[PDB]
């Protein structure tokens, strides 16, 4: 039994909720909460800039250090740093961009991050800002990720298209 709430279940071990996702996880504190990111890490935007806004910054600041230490990302790759307030730690997944001309196969191989896992909030990957299809990107997540995942999806006319639509 977990603290989830409120999740309609997809399949054995997919879960999704029209929530945001800053909220669901300063309620839950889940042990992932997985962010949206780029490469360099600069959460500007989207579901990054709102995860690390939550923050007051201290994602940013992490972030930046872990960049001069390490370089940037793979799209595809991932890192775990702290989840600050919001989560035990913050799983930053790179979906591709659609809106930089990314490989979309390369989709897979980010949901692959979240089999490390056990359990898992998280947003759809490569969807919003990102640009890809959200249908698309939940039937791979549901075709790759074999850990216990909760997807927040953040607008409600969206939500209500993914559910209706799953096969
Ligand atoms: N709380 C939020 N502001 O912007 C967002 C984009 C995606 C998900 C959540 C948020």
């Amino acid at each position: 039994v977990n603290s989830f709430s409120g999740y309609l279940k997809l399949t054995d071990n997919v879960y999704i909720k029209n929530a945001d996702i800053v909220e669901e996880a300063k309620k839950v504190k889940p042990t992932v909460v997985v962010n949206a990111a780029n490469v360099y890490l600069k959460h500007g935007g989207g579901v990054a800039g709102a995860l690390n806004k939550a923050t007051n910054n201290a994602m940013q600041v992490e972030s930046d250090d872990y960049i001069a230490t390490n370089g940037p990302l793979k799209v595809g790759g991932s890192c775990v740093l702290s989840g600050h307030n919001l989560a035990k730690h913050c799983l930053h997944v790179v979906g591709p961009n659609v809106n930089k001309g990314e490989d979309i196969q390369l989709l897979k191989s980010a949901y692959e991050n979240f089999n490390q896992h056990e359990v898992l909030l998280a947003p759809l990957l490569s969807a919003g800002i990102f640009g890809a299809d959200p249908i698309h990107s939940l039937r791979v997540c549901v075709d790759t990720v074999r850990t216990n995942v909760y997807l927040a999806v953040f607008d409600k006319n969206l939500y209500d298209k993914l559910v209706s639509s799953f096969l």
